[PDB]
């Protein structure tokens, strides 16, 4: 049982309890970009599925298996570890696809499949692509994949870029300064101010933002799921060298990801970039403990190291330095506990992004 | 050891992990009604604390212990199981109260105290008062209480009342109706709609509301913390008979609670009623899957039965009937997974 | 008789009893757009009537025959099957037009006319144009029309467009949810909810609406009354492909119609579109039991099939699909029993 | 069949098609006074039902049969001629009462019951009680009733009273005067004005009203369902002598009805009077073609004659005379085609009912 040795029990119980809820399945299914892009990818590459054997890793409601069924698959093994497996089976029954879709309750690391498959489908991406560590299960499932078999998605891209957001940065101190008062109902809280500040900065911020806060073209780190092994995802080192497009203070790094379905007919992309319509993954921003001043043309170099932990997530280590000035900043973050900041309000661009008089119009 | 026998470890880990965060302590402390009412209650009854030994069950940041210290307590044993305990001690030292406040890390069910105490203080109330099952720890702590000691709070009121809110009901039904689609991207989801309705309606709705949605005077169920035993909170049966003041559709039952600090000088009340300023407890509403029609003058009778579970919460069973017509409704709710509807 | 073979007696009796009431004639006549547009269409094309022989199919009060007489017709045969025929005759005499307007009581499928006519006039449009199946009588009357004769109206437009209206959908769903009750006075009705939802949603909604609910430019189905055969109206298949202009939930299809009077002098249009002044036809909406999500740029394709039945109406089957997602909806509507929602 | 002989096929078809709709059953079920009063009547007289054989004439959804089952009935024969019968059986099955309730599709005049019953229940009342002529089916069903069986309802009271309502009277001419114009789009409509007036006055008006429009205490006509024969309802002669309490113009007669359930434990009344909460029967008003002037103390004497027709309704002949003056009025009405006037607005009392200054207040 590969899964249990690399996963804390406490985390796994709640993790699979979470996905046992129909409401969450609904939440994901109602993400039109995600579901529509998967459906487009599967059906537009029907020759990759027609009369093929398919494996759906973590079928959830079973939706992707149904998409696979629409594409003409001869047999679909749909594996699911949460109680949702029982609901998926109901849908298979009610859609008269019992002869084509077989639901297998359990973890893909632990269940037995009767035969090799021609293609594996799954939706294992979390925040920052890697969150939840389901990608390792996705890669693990290749033990059931035939040589020259395919993976849907086939590759995953994670993007990095430095950003400026004075309000976001300042917000942390505004919140933490609650503890900087000598008589909260007669109690001096100040001694805990440092600890509070520390706690807030270790939280990655989940939300969206205006693309004009980005201070350099993103750096890309690619995982090829056809080529990658599980161990590749235990330690992910993403070095970066940003060529600053704008001068200003760098408050941290922004994160998003893309995945590609590379079929025989066409390649289909699913993107969570801030330039694209919002998805349920939104974007993730990691603050530096101290902002870095960089001029346009300067280089911001460093490393983002993602270290997997047993809470089905990652410890994020970011170190960055301005090569021209030696200005250096670092932060360590706990991705398992992100701060959901999104409010629905349209993000504002950084001031002043006006290069022409706003009053002439 | 108690607690471990009544609590699945997985739940407890996440539970005490949760309260180890300063941000949650801040969120609770910044609830001015709560903190201010507690401080007022403790300080105006200083004689119940003056030169006394105090036990603070779940001291968290330690705020209540500091209130106890301000009131003149001789010694306060502050028990906390989460890592917040490490932070509380820091505050005790920086406030020069080490001679009076003693932080004891661990679960109140497991720690050893040097002596019996004159009074127990705690803030163990959750959603619908009983959520989190900390009241059991609060009552459990009486093993350290002197035969004539006191408890702050002293008693707890849970109030029930039928309400009408078409908007909320259809709001939930609209969500459940997602699973009614016969062809969601070509897939028939309808077979699971019954399961979906059940899941959504099993969620208690946490928020506030205008009192004019209430269709009858509330029924009150009281827990006396001085008299109650831990075992009493494993199964809570609350019978009710409402005499309807208005005609209309009853979409469910609304819940809020009061606690009373009965001190030697005065009694101080903390209320989460919808007539009072909002607290972080808000109010809780349990929907019927189908509303019950009642005319003014009719009686709505039934029972709310709370069964404690191993996830530090309650399985809630509500059965309600219009006596004049036999119109009957039954519902099961999972308090551990509420729907936060507020703004 | 062609009429009796396609119509159950009960329906015909009720139908012609209905139009025997003066109050309905008043109701129709007081529709100023209708009456005025007919009169304008006839009078502006007076040369199509001047010294001509005219057939008025279903003359009712006789108003259109009077318009034809005003336009200078030599002789008008006014056919009416209801007892209104006796009232029309009273008006002909009191208006001193006995020499020009001849009322012939009976069904146009059954009466004998003394001669062939130069032009046929009628107002045979019902809800969604086709309701009441009077168009078939209108076309049947063409046996009396000269080879180079004309028809007023000459053509008919049926316009379809997808719409979004959460309020209407919830309004209809709320009614059907009555049957979701597990204990109505102690009785479980739920087993019938499916039958109830189906029944309510088979009702076309007759009323008006703001044009901003339309999510794509309309699709048109045209009937040319000069070219069409009666048999053409027994089965009407209307395929559609909508290019969505707005993203959102499609709750159903909106229907309205135009007719055109193509005369020698000018063409005059009568429209029941939602952009035009309201008529007694209002507009008609067919709800989906489950709405379809579509993005701007997507295509919504499908079919509206009308099958004539013996109750002087149509069984309507609407099937619609979002081509990009495979989301599919199907519905049956009984045009015979519409829901009059207008307030 | 006794039914077909007294009913034109067209009417019967339309009639039973109407009641095949769930929405129509729902409308009646949602009339709380009606349904609640029936349930109270049956349950509070449980000794009339416990271990008894029951006949439900025109069971519709079956609700009254269910009330009978709740009261402890041994066997319920539920007869229904519309397609609602198919739905009722579904409810009997889903409520696990197949052993106690037997749905019999068909007309009560045409079906066969296996045995005699102890009590007949029905809801056969129409506008002014007699509309729809369902009372005859109710009485017809007595062929299955034991010599000491009961009927629920047991009696029906029809109440008549003279009223004054100048606006209602004027409405008819306001509507009819549409036809009194010499050039409607160039056409003289005047010749049909008389016919239009006649048509409007032949319509009974269904709605409610303030009781102060009533000018005398009501006259009552009682039908005892235990004693009455079908033939008794073909011609109903209601003599009346009203002693006027108020002076004014009598514009017509107001009609409403009560039924009583006379059980072994108690008598329960269902009333549609204007002093009682509104039901879906509202009240019915029949206008005189010419109003009659009457003084307080005068007597208004005459006759209301109801003649049954084959459209499942009645032709109403009303003749009234002020005895002190000889002033006479008559009207003929078609109960089959009433005017539904109700609008939800609270009815106003006649002016001036203020005996003290409204400004005091
Ligand atoms: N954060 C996320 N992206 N979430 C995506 C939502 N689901 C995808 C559902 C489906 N593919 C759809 O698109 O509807 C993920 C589902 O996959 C299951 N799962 C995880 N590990 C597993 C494992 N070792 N073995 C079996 N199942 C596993 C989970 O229980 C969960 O139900
Ligand atoms: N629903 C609620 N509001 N709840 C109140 C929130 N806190 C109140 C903090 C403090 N009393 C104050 O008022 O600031 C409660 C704090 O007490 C701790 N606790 C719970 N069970 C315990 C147990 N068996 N043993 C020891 N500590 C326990 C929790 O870990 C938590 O940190
Ligand atoms: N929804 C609608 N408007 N609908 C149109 C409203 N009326 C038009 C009235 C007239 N043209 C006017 O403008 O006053 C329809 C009138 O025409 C008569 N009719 C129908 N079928 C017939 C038939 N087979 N044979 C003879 N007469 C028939 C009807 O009895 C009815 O009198
Ligand atoms: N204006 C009215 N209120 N009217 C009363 C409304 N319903 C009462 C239904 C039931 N008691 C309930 O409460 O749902 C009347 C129902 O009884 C049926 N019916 C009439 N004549 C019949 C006949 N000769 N044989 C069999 N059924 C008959 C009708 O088809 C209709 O379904």
């Amino acid at each position: 049982s590969v899964f249990s040795e690399r996963t804390e029990e406490s985390s796994a119980v709640q993790y699979f309890q979470f996905y046992g809820y129909l409401s969450q399945q609904q939440n994901m299914m109602q993400d039109y970009v995600r579901t529509g892009t998967y459906q487009r990818a599967i059906l537009q590459n029907h020759t990759d599925f027609k009369d093929k054997i398919v494996l759906d890793v973590g079928c959830g409601s079973g939706i992707l298996s149904f998409f696979a069924a629409q594409a003409g698959a001869r047999k679909i093994y749909a594996v699911e570890a949460s109680t949702m497996a029982q609901h998926a089976e109901v849908l298979v029954k009610s859609n008269n696809l019992t002869d084509r879709i077989v639901v297998i309750p359990g973890k893909v690391e632990e269940v037995s499949l009767p035969e090799q498959v021609d293609i594996i489908i799954s939706e294992p991406m979390g925040y920052m692509l890697f969150n939840e560590r389901m990608l390792e299960s996705y890669l693990h499932a290749k033990k059931y994949l035939k040589p020259s078999g395919n993976m849907f998605p086939t590759i995953g891209d994670v993007h990095l870029a430095p950003f400026t957001d004075e309000q976001l940065y300042m917000e942390q101190f505004t919140k933490a300064n609650f503890w900087y008062q000598p008589s909260f109902h007669g109690v001096d809280l100040s001694a805990l101010r440092g600890a509070a500040v520390d706690e807030y900065f270790r939280q990655p911020v989940v939300d969206t933002f205006d693309i004009r806060i980005l201070m350099a073209k993103s750096v890309k780190y690619t995982v090829n799921f056809l080529e990658a092994k599980e161990g590749d995802l235990h330690r992910i080192e993403i070095p970066f060298k940003f060529h600053m497009l704008h001068s200003g203070l760098v408050h941290g790094l922004a994160f998003w990801f893309d995945v590609a379905f590379i079929g025989s007919i066409m390649t289909v992309w699913l993107s969570t970039a801030p330039t694209e319509p919002l998805t349920h993954w939104y974007q993730v921003r990691c603050l530096f403990q101290s902002p870095l001043f960089a001029k346009a043309g300067d280089t911001l170099s460093g490393t983002c190291l993602l270290i997997a932990n047993k809470r089905q997530s990652y410890d994020i280590s970011i170190v960055a330095q301005v090569d021209q000035t030696g200005s250096k900043s670092s932060n360590l973050l706990d991705l398992k506990n992100p701060f959901f900041r999104y409010t629905g309000t349209t993000p504002s661009p950084p001031p002043g992004s006006h290069y022409t008089s706003p009053s002439e119009n």
